[PDB]
């Protein structure tokens, strides 16, 4: 592209004798980055499209959680406009959820996951200026659908094969009664939480581009998902149940299976 190309060279000028490391390609140079140099580090991200809505939002969001007490890095700058935008950030120590941690601290991640979910649905909703709710969420869900902008070839087990409009009736038909609502990262996975290595303290929440009220179940149908995995991530059933016991302190409710369900499905169509 262009737009692209522009973006990512204003930022190596602004940025100089800062070294690029790739952390995810995509687009023309359109992902993800490391840039580091005596011995500061940042991370840049660029998006492809309203992927760049996407990250303007992040910015401010960014900017709202550290104000609020969740750890998050502390933002440089973010811009550009629907098409291309990108955000730099200082970058958070650690190791993230993601990476294959000792055997004898795998519990411990789980724990500390559990205890990020906490602090973030301990924020009063109501002081949130950001909404990701159900009547957000879902006709995001249908514009993608329409959009053919929903990735059908890599949905779970259970929906190999549907169609994005028979996606989009399985969730026009199970969503939820009532929305618990809290303060929700909302695409929370062990890939988007760092940690540092010693103590298992949580250093930082990258990605919170979706963060805004919504049901709890957001966060825990995808943490659980990741959770359940034995390798790539490296948790699995004993760790699901340490963060569900460790959530459980925590909040006396409740957690449902079928907003679980629900709430993996909303994610398919993001």
């Amino acid at each position: 592209h262009h737009h692209m190309d522009d973006a990512l060279r204003a930022l190596r000028g602004r940025y100089p004798g800062c070294e690029w490391v790739v952390v995810e390609d995509g687009a023309s140079g359109a992902g993800v980055y490391r840039l580091r140099g005596g011995g500061r580090e940042l991370f840049v991200k660029v998006a492809a499209l309203g992927a760049g809505v996407g990250l303007l939002g992040e910015a401010e969001r960014l900017v709202w959680l550290a104000e609020v007490g969740i750890p998050v890095p502390r933002v440089v700058e973010g811009g550009g406009d629907e098409r291309v935008a990108w955000l730099v950030t200082e970058a958070v120590p650690g190791r993230p959820a993601s990476a294959r941690w000792p055997r004898e601290q795998r519990l411990d991640v789980a724990v500390a996951l559990a205890g990020l979910a906490r602090s973030l649905h301990a924020l009063d909703w109501e002081r949130c200026p950001f909404d990701r709710s159900l009547a957000v969420t879902v006709p995001q869900a249908a514009r993608a659908v329409a959009e053919g902008s929903v990735d059908l070839e890599d949905l779970d087990e259970e929906r190999k094969g549907w169609s994005g409009e028979r996606l989009l009736a399985e969730l026009e038909r199970t969503r939820p009664a009532d929305e618990d609502l809290a303060v929700c990262h909302g695409d929370l996975c062990p890939d988007n939480v760092l940690l540092d290595p010693r103590t298992c303290e949580v250093t930082g929440l990258i990605d919170v581009g979706r963060v805004g009220r919504a049901d709890r179940h957001s966060d825990l149908a995808l943490v659980l998902r990741e959770l359940a995995h034995e390798e790539d991530p490296w948790f699995g059933p004993e760790c699901s149940a340490a963060f569900l016991r460790e959530y459980g302190r925590g909040w006396d409710g409740a957690v449902s299976e079928e907003k679980l369900a629900f709430y993996r499905l909303l994610d398919e169509f993001f």
